């Protein structure tokens, strides 16, 4: 809508207070005009019809419990936009400041979130397995990263290329979590998963096998579930990325860590410059080595650590 930019205040899913960019025109709308062509948050009103109604509020205060998922979807979309702009010089997901749209309150008791090809969508969860999914910044950044991947490499959502697609979203979801820097970790979804059980998460990058996911190529899933295991075999790549950053010895192979910032730079370059829709794990390794070479030289520690990380997980 057309109106006056302003700043409102609200409470997110976890009860934390934050400021949000809104637009005023009779009502106050969740429309942030300060980032590219805008960030827009919609109410799907417990239906599956999308996008729903652009979120309108009478007083620019968002403290009602119904408000919380919208506050967080709106605010964390902004953080993610800032991460891509400030760190990788990328303007929104298409690189040309496309408007970012999110809908919340999708369906009833819906235990997931997703990018549908044009916007992000967030369920409220059933209160048992999940609380509203926009409450996790790693979850928001994961979904928005699918949009980035679709506009760049275009990795098909099947088999190895699909597992790479998933790992990239987990990797950048985590890097964005570290960017915002409130209790960052190498786990996925811990803020919104199983409110009744502390210390768990949906996936682990530091130790995928904790939840039964493979951490070595020899343990890859070869069946047909989950589109050929796109959320399962991602653990192999997530472990590689964790090792490149933090270091460690894994199946007897030692890796010198080079830290998060270099991990992000290498993987972003691989994504945007070298990966293609049908890239497999071996092609990821080659793309990552070539990226690190481009940035730091063929005889760098950086190139060395990428090679050892991929050897450690069994990807040749
Ligand atoms: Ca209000
Ligand atoms: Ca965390
Ligand atoms: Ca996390
Ligand atoms: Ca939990
Ligand atoms: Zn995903």
């Amino acid at each position: 809508i057309t109106g006056t930019s302003t700043v409102g205040v609200g409470r997110g899913v976890l009860g934390d207070q934050k400021n949000i960019n809104t637009t005023y025109s009779t009502y106050y709308y969740l429309q942030d005009n300060t980032r590219g062509n805008g960030i827009f948050t919609y109410d799907a009103k417990y239906r599956t019809t999308l996008p729903g109604s652009l979120w309108a509020d009478a007083d620019n205060q968002f403290f009602a419990s119904y408000d919380a998922p919208a506050v967080d979807a709106h605010y964390y979309a902004g953080v993610t936009y800032d991460y891509y702009k400030n760190v990788h010089n990328r303007l929104s997901y298409d690189g040309n400041n496309a408007a970012i749209r999110s809908s919340v309150h999708y369906s009833q008791g819906y235990n997931n979130a997703f990018w549908n090809g044009s916007q992000m969508v967030y369920g409220d969860g059933d209160g048992q397995t999940f609380i509203p999914l926009s409450g996790g910044i790693d979850v928001v950044a994961h979904e928005l990263t699918h949009a980035v991947t679709d506009y760049t490499a275009g990795l098909i959502y099947q088999n190895e290329s699909g597992a790479i697609n998933e790992a990239i979203s987990d990797i950048f979801g985590t890097l964005v979590e570290f960017y915002a820097n409130k209790n960052p970790d190498w786990e996925i979804g811990e803020d919104v998963y199983t409110p009744g059980i502390s210390g768990d998460s949906l996936r682990s990058m530091s130790d995928p096998a904790k939840y039964g996911d493979p951490d070595h190529y020899s343990k890859r899933y070869t069946g047909t579930q989950d589109n050929g295991g796109v959320h399962i075999n991602s653990g192999i790549i997530n472990k590689a990325a964790y090792l490149i950053s933090q270091g460690g010895t894994h199946y007897g192979v030692s890796v010198v860590g080079i830290g998060r910032d270099k991990l992000g730079k290498i993987f972003y370059r691989a994504l945007t410059q070298y990966l293609t829709p049908t890239s497999n794990f071996s092609q990821l390794r080659a793309a990552a080595v070539q990226s690190a070479t481009d940035l730091y030289g063929s005889t760098s520690q950086e190139v060395a650590s990428v090679k050892q990380a991929f050897d450690a997980v069994g990807v040749k």
